[PDB]
RNA sequence: AAUUUCUACUAAGUGUAGAUGGGGUUU
RNA sequence: AAACCCC
């Protein structure tokens, strides 16, 4: 089997959650000894001190920026663009960017005091004294020891930025952000000082700094002169834009002195920019996160309760849309249209159908460059198009269409729309508002908040589109500078928005946890008996139950004392063994001046592990490598630490290729796990006493009422400590105790009370009503407190099947002879449709995951997830479209995913197949009840990750697909984008022509039977090569080339003769027949029907209703789907071409047939072609080279596809 | 309506079938 | 605020 080869291929790690309980008296000393009182203590200051750090770091950096006045590269910078220099930006581009490069890399250098900024000193020395509040002091000092928890906060404050870009520098913030604003600074502000008087200059420098001589170089153009870093931003600020000293009077700064001569006297010249102040803090902080949302009364509707500016700004793009004819006197091509979506839904509003933009433009594409190549190209430049001005769609207006005021109309309807459920959502803005039943129970106020909710995102999402890419030329400053504005305060609503809906979709209970400790800051760090007082926590085994002993602070050698009893019980302790990363362990502790004696080696050999000699280059050779490994041979020969711990058995240096072949047998015989034991009641003493603490490992599989198959999170956590465990799964260090409190009441949960019936709920269960001896209860797991016991673990950690997994599998396809497919489609009327070809493209297997049938015991229990969905989509239908049901749907989508993920990989198995799934990057799907995008693109993430490590739990563990030898078949998820060609087994392929054609043909309609006009018709009807009727068959024939009609290049036969055969569905439903159509529809128009080639005839007549009910039935004839929206018993492809044996392919006459040949259905279809479009792709492998097997496209295009399709039938 | 957790359950009576990397860090 | 570090 080719899935045999691709074991031990590499290295993933997972974490294994698991519930810890204590045993015997544990809980009882914890709780006297309050140990987890000062963890839930940190867990709760963990927050306020990262604020009082954050304190820290902002006085560092206004004490260091704020001496900062380097400007040493240039006070000046009067290179920026004013007289573009060098020929045309070549080198000036590049001093544009080294300037840039140098000016961050000043303001940039570690600081004045960056040590003691992100290490343990700031909580231990540093907080404390820069803080004077006491008990400030004493949260950051009940952190000291503790400051651990602190190192991703260490690394986004300082190590989020460092000499680079991006928005988290303060320097990009300073130079490549503020200084652009403050390029404005030297052309005409004094130009514009016509309406700035002496005595208003000299009235705001009386109001900020007197000091300050004027307002100097402020806001015009070219260069910059005076603040560089940071010049008091808010200072800046406060006379660009305007601030209000104590008077009270909103001291005008210089905006709305502006404004004097744009409204008192009429000009046109815009407002100014302020400075973009340092991220919150500097870099970071949080402003609208507004968080507390813990009861059904915090946060208030931030939509017009608490945030009343958003709905003063639905006023500022009210009077903005009304301002749209005067933003055409200045600029309306300045105004700009992003292109995306909202460009289709643009053109719909604007104009009539979502195609009129689209066909716009390529029409102008088609004025100066149909080919299926030339489609593409002409796509691509529409996606490179970032925006499409106002005046560019106003010219683009077919007929005599006001963009820019047919949008008008658009925008004001949208705000009329909110403020229709502002009226409705006053009762819940009252103050003297009361909630009856929750806001969990309450679905009227939860539909209220909903709706205005909805109404304010819709029209945000709809104006967002107005700003265009972002970096346009002409751009009226006088719209793009109070849209942004308002834009930015309306953009919050979606904050607001996501924290009431998950407020209210909420489960019951909580998941919090926090970590413990145990009075240890190196708890649980590993497992090494060398440092088991310093871990203070070991794994313990007793039979089956396994155990986490924690030793005490006072007594932490206890268990190191605790021998064996015998004759009586005994507690097995893990004697846990691992030597960490040989290719650093070894050189470090080797080459160090320490072992600068026992084994000294020489400066020669140090140079050997400085410059690079070791580790790579050309200096890497036989001479230092096998020198080298002897050293180290031979220096673990003389440590007793490595030497007695792991029996390293070894090979002659000399078939040590490289330094690396004698490292992985350092690594994989450096790790030991046995088992010593323990007197049981020793150890059970210390437990009593308080000097261990014992926590049984559990979870639903190790109660002894348990009988079926474990979990697979169970199996590997027992082959942790398993004698076939090889190595293959390793117990990684960096264990987690957690504690997850409580958050129901007991009494609280629903129960099904004892010996009473309870009904079952699956309708495909024999049995209805269970009865139970004892009560049940809804969620009780979260109405006790828990212990969280989280274990890293390493699968695969010393890899030897190392090869390239896509090369592997496309050389391993191109030798199959039968290599099978599974297809994988979502369909309309099956959430997922399975369909494995073979090599020739034989369909082997055809079925619907619709339903997934679980297999206990002997028993087979089917659950339908379609009617699942069907019934919570019922749900979502009433209580209209809550957020609660379309979660609900969500959940069980992603519940059902997993399912599926299951039944996927075990077809693999079953034929050795490689998966073909849809490339979920390229085309799109229409309304199929089924996974949508999000849900699929999951799937295939998760189908990812499972064949990254392939494991069948009821399979010998050590056999190939058992979880010591599972099969890693893809390789690890990078991106959704990356699932585009290849992952492994899986893979992705375009699903355009999939559904909609043809099995036994190969046809597809290319063409447009939408009728447009009469003499559109008539150039129609006659580009037929013969429309005539056979009267034998009683079937109209419409003989066609398609090399007669436009768009159809990706056709192979292009000779086809449809035939009016049978009926379809006319979702206007009616079972159209077509023959007897046609015929009335000649009969209607006096039309002799069996004179022959009617073509003529047809075109002899006049009337737009014959034409169009012509090119109806002709539609019609061509839908191969035909399924009418209800009745799902009705759902059907038929062809209108026969095929070499003169028949028709009806799907319906094969839907009753067990085992098909053809797709049974149209979402059979679907998954069939998207299995044979893989198939094309293995010829391809198959015609070329083993070594350029890599370099084969495997992208289909409609034309080979067709080519495929049309010629493998 | 029980769960390391999630989804479906009751699935043979305190559970069943699958899946399940955690922890910081970002408005 | 999607992907970003360490496991």
């Amino acid at each position: 089997s080719k899935l045999e080869k691709f074991t031990n291929c590499y290295s993933l790690s997972k974490t294994l959650r698991f519930k810890a309980i204590p045993v015997g008296k544990t809980q009882e000393n914890i709780d006297n000894k309050r140990l987890l009182v000062e963890d839930e203590k940190r867990a709760e200051d963990y927050k306020g001190v990262k604020k009082l750090l954050d304190r820290y770091y902002l006085s560092f950096i206004n004490d260091v920026l704020h001496s900062i006045k380097l400007k040493n590269l240039n006070n000046y910078i009067s290179l920026f663009r004013k007289k573009t220099r060098t020929e045309k930006e070549n080198k000036e581009l590049e001093n544009l960017e080294i300037n840039l490069r140098k000016e961050i890399a000043k303001a940039f250098k570690g600081n004045e005091g960056y040590k003691s900024l992100f290490k343990k000193d700031i909580i231990e020395t540093i907080l404390p004294e820069f803080l004077d509040d006491k008990d400030e002091i004493a949260l950051v000092n009940s952190f000291n020891g503790f400051t651990t928890a602190f190192t991703g906060f260490f690394d986004n404050r300082e190590n989020m930025f460092s000499e680079e870009a991006k928005s988290t520098s303060i320097a990009f913030r300073c130079i490549n952000e503020n200084l652009t604003r403050y390029i404005s600074n030297m052309d005409i502000f004094e130009k514009v000082d016509a309406i700035f008087d002496k005595h208003e200059v000299q009235e705001i420098k009386e109001k900020i700094l007197n000091s300050d001589y004027d307002v100097e170089d402020f806001f015009e153009g070219e260069f910059f002169n005076f603040v560089l870093t940071q010049e008091g931003i808010d200072v800046y600020n406060a006379i660009i834009g305007g601030f209000v000293t104590e008077s009270g009077e909103k001291i005008k700064g210089l905006n709305e002195y502006i404004n004097l001569y744009n409204q008192k006297t009429k000009q046109k010249l815009p407002k100014f920019k302020p400075l973009y102040k340092q991220v919150l803090s500097d870099r970071e902080s949080l402003s609208f996160y507004g968080e507390g949302y813990t009861s059904d009364e915090e946060v208030l509707e931030v939509f017009r309760n608490t945030l009343n500016k958003n709905s003063e700004i639905f006023s500022s793009i009210k009077k903005l849309e009304k301002l749209f004819k005067n933003f055409d006197e200045y600029s309306s091509a300045g105004i700009f249209v992003k292109n995306g979506p909202a460009i289709s839904t643009i053109s719909k509003d604007i104009f009539g159908e979502w195609n009129v933009i689209r066909d716009k433009w390529n029409a102008e594409y088609d004025d100066i460059h149909v080919t299926e190549k030339y489609e593409d190209d002409r796509r691509k430049s529409f996606k490179k198009i970032g925006s499409f001005s106002l005046e560019q769609l106003q010219e683009y207006a077919d007929a005599d269409l006001s963009v820019v005021e047919k949008l008008k109309e658009i925008i004001i309807q949208k705000v009329d729309e909110i403020y229709k459920v502002y009226g409705s959502s006053e009762k819940l803005f009252d103050a003297d508002f009361v909630l009856e039943k929750s806001l969990k129970k309450n679905d009227a106020v939860v539909a209220i908040m909903k709706d205005l909710l909805d109404s304010v995102k819709s029209f945000e999402n709809y104006i967002k589109a107005f700003f265009g890419e972002g970096k346009e030329t002409n751009r009226d400053e006088s719209f793009y500078g109070d849209f942004v504005l308002a834009y930015d305060i309306l953009l919050k609503v979606d904050h607001i928005y996501d924290a009431i809906r998950n407020y209210v979709t909420q489960k019951p209970y909580s998941k919090d946890k926090f970590k413990l400790y145990f009075q240890n800051p190196q708890f649980m760090g590993g497992w090494d008996k060398d440092k088991e007082t310093d871990y203070r926590a070991t794994i313990l085994r007793y039979g089956s139950k396994y155990y986490l002993a924690i030793m005490d602070k006072k007594y932490a050698k206890c268990l190191q004392k605790i021998d064996k009893d015998d004759v009586n019980g005994n507690y097995e302790k893990i004697n846990y063994k691992l030597l960490p990363g040989p290719n650093k362990m070894l050189p470090k502790v080797f080459f160090s001046k320490k072992w600068m004696a026992y084994y000294n080696p020489s400066e020669d050999i140090q140079k050997i592990y400085k410059n690079g000699t070791f580790k790579k280059g050309d200096m890497f050779n036989l001479n230092d490598c096998h020198k080298l490994i002897d050293f180290f041979k031979d220096s673990i020969s003389r440590y007793p630490k490595w030497s007695n711990a792991y029996d390293f058995n070894f090979s002659e240096t000399e078939k040590y290729k490289d330094i690396a072949g004698f490292y992985r047998e350092v690594e994989e015989q450096g790790y030991k796990v046995s088992f010593e034991s323990a007197s049981k009641k020793e150890v059970d003493k210390l437990v009593e006493e308080g000097k261990l603490y014992m926590f049984q490992i559990y979870n639903k599989d190790f109660s002894d009422k348990s009988h079926g198959t474990p979990n697979l999170h169970t199996m590997y956590f027992k082959l942790l400590f398993d004698e076939n465990n090889h190595g293959q799964i390793r117990l990684s260090g960096g264990a987690e105790l957690f504690m997850r409190r409580a958050s129901l009441k007991k009494e609280e949960l629903v129960v099904h009370p004892a010996n009473s019936p309870i009904a079952n709920k699956n309708p495909d269960n024999p049995k209805k009503t269970t009865t139970l001896s004892y009560d049940v209860y809804k969620d009780k797991r979260f109405s006790e407190d828990q212990y969280e016991l989280h274990i890293p673990i390493a699968i695969n950690k010393c890899p030897k099947n190392i090869f390239k997994i896509n090369t592997e599998v496309r050389v391993l396809l191109k030798h199959d002879d039968n290599p099978y497919v599974i297809g994988i489609d979502r369909g309309e009327r099956n959430l997922l449709y399975i369909v494995v070809v073979d090599g020739k493209g034989n369909i082997v297997e055809q079925y619907s995951l619709n339903e997934i049938i679980n297999n206990f015991n002997g028993i087979r229990i089917k659950t339908d997830y379609h009617s699942l969905l069907d019934k919570k989509e019922k749900e979502r239908f009433e209580a209209r479209q809550n957020w609660t049901s379309i979660e609900n749907i969500k959940e069980l989508k992603a519940g059902y995913i997993s399912q599926v993920v299951h039944k996927i990989c075990e077809l693999v198995e079953k034929y050795d197949a490689v998966i073909a799934l849809e490339d979920l990057n390229s085309g799109f799907k229409n309304s199929r009840v089924k996974v949508e995008k999000q849900v699929y693109q999951k799937f295939e993430k998760m189908l990812i990750d499972k064949l990254n490590y392939m494991v069948d739990k009821k399979s010998n563990p050590c056999a190939t697909g058992g979880a010591l030898k599972g099969y890693q078949i893809t390789n690890k998820f990078e991106s959704f984008k990356s699932m585009s060609t290849q992952n492994g087994f899986i893979f992705y392929i375009p699903a355009w022509l999939t559904s909609k054609i043809d099995p036994s043909t190969g046809f597809v309609n290319l063409l447009k039977t939408k009728y447009t006009s009469i003499a559109d018709s008539k150039k129609f009807i006659s580009s037929f090569d013969r429309i005539m009727y056979v009267p034998e068959e009683d079937l109209f024939e419409f003989a066609l080339d398609y090399k007669n009609f436009s768009r159809t290049d990706a056709d192979y036969i292009k000779k086809w003769k449809l035939y009016s055969y049978g009926n379809r569905i006319r979702i206007f439903w009616e079972e159209v027949c077509l023959t007897s159509a046609y015929k009335e529809l000649f009969n209607k128009y006096g039309i002799n029907y069996q004179q022959g080639d009617i073509r003529a005839l047809l075109c002899e007549q006049s009337d737009k209703a014959f034409y169009s009910s012509f090119m109806a039935l002709m539609s019609l004839m061509l839908q191969m789907r035909n399924s009418i929206t209800g009745r799902t018993d009705v759902d059907f492809l038929i062809s209108p071409v026969k095929n070499s044996d003169g028949i028709f392919y009806d799907s319906r006459n094969y839907e009753a047939q067990e085992n098909a040949i053809l797709p049974k259905n149209a979402d059979a279809n679907g998954a069939y072609n998207i299995a044979r479009k893989v198939l094309w792709a293995i010829g391809q492998f198959k015609k070329a080279e083993d070594e350029k097997l890599d370099k084969v496209k495997i992208a289909i295009s409609n034309k080979e596809w067709l080519e495929y399709a049309q010629t493998s039938v």
